[PDB]
């Protein structure tokens, strides 16, 4: 079996697309329409570092992650047997499985990225070295009472979430822990994935109501429960992937467990494949 994975956030890249563009005329050209601007311009030449600002960076990562996906399709004829995508990519996902069309995901993701660039007074970091069951507690041990779990990346990978000097703070607990070998500061200034969203995810629901969805044709393993979409909650879902937490390792452990599976990462760079080979490896390992 194989899965498609589309990666989100931070996986943009001046130059991501290239070819891309010019084979996919019809939907670039759909593209610009709904943006306003060039969406092949702001790929490849990066004006005013706009691809770091997420308004725009969203828009460019579901569309160069589409246009992959259909250039693969085509070229290799075959389509995955399920589709996952990181946070962002999850669009990508619900794109590939035919529950929008290339033009709502578009209007979608436009949301989102306006909404999430208005967030302010938050942080991220990535702490290295604990699970998640680790980090849950040692915020419970040491009061960082005001901090979320917003990713769960891969068996040591946690990413936490919440108001910039509550974050800060508790970036500095985490490097003073035993198995903490890295704590690092996200680019971002909204406290994503946690509670500080529910308000923008209450925008976002009720916004999704105007638009069309239709049953997947292809099993989309959710962010918010790592199992399948269903058809009815699929506007709930994908507007509580805004205030909950990314199960990614759950996501990718559900899939594996199917058997024989493969995964390609589809868009930008390798970072799902690097955390999908960590999760590989550690459910190769024993307890102790
Ligand atoms: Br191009
Ligand atoms: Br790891
Ligand atoms: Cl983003
Ligand atoms: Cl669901």
């Amino acid at each position: 079996m194989i899965t498609y994975v589309f990666p989100g956030q931070g996986s943009q890249k001046q130059g991501m697309g290239s070819g891309l563009f010019d084979e996919f005329k019809e939907l670039t050209d759909q593209a610009d329409e709904i943006l306003g601007y060039s969406i092949k311009r702001l790929c490849l030449e990066n004006p005013y570092s706009n691809l770091n600002k997420t308004q725009f960076t969203q828009p460019a990562l579901y569309v160069v992650n589409a246009l992959s996906y259909l250039k693969k399709i085509r070229d290799e004829e075959v389509k995955p047997d399920f589709v996952a995508g990181h946070s962002l990519g999850e669009y990508n996902a619900l794109f590939a499985a035919e529950a929008f069309d290339f033009e709502t995901g578009l209007q979608l993701v436009r949301k989102r990225g306006e909404l999430m660039s208005l967030i302010s007074n938050g942080g991220m970091a990535a702490v290295m070295g604990l699970n998640e069951e680790q980090v849950a507690k040692a915020l419970k041990e040491y009061h960082l009472h005001d901090v979320d779990i917003a990713n769960v990346n891969a068996p040591y990978q946690i990413v936490i979430s919440g108001k910039k000097d509550e974050i800060e703070k508790a970036a500095s607990l985490f490097e003073t822990m035993t198995e903490v070998t890295m704590v690092l500061p996200l680019n971002v200034s909204g406290a994503f994935h946690s509670r500080y969203m529910n308000k923008a995810k209450e925008e976002f629901e009720e916004f999704l109501h105007a638009f069309y969805f239709s049953p997947p044709s292809i099993p989309v393993i959710s962010n918010v429960y790592a199992k399948p979409y269903t058809y009815e909650f699929m506007k709930q879902t994908l507007a509580d992937q805004i205030n909950h937490s990314v199960k990614w390792t759950d996501s990718i452990s559900y899939l594996m467990k199917k058997a024989a599976m493969e995964f390609e990462e589809v868009g930008p760079g390798n970072v799902l494949t690097g955390l999908i080979h960590r999760i590989k490896k550690d459910a190769e390992a024993m307890p102790r």
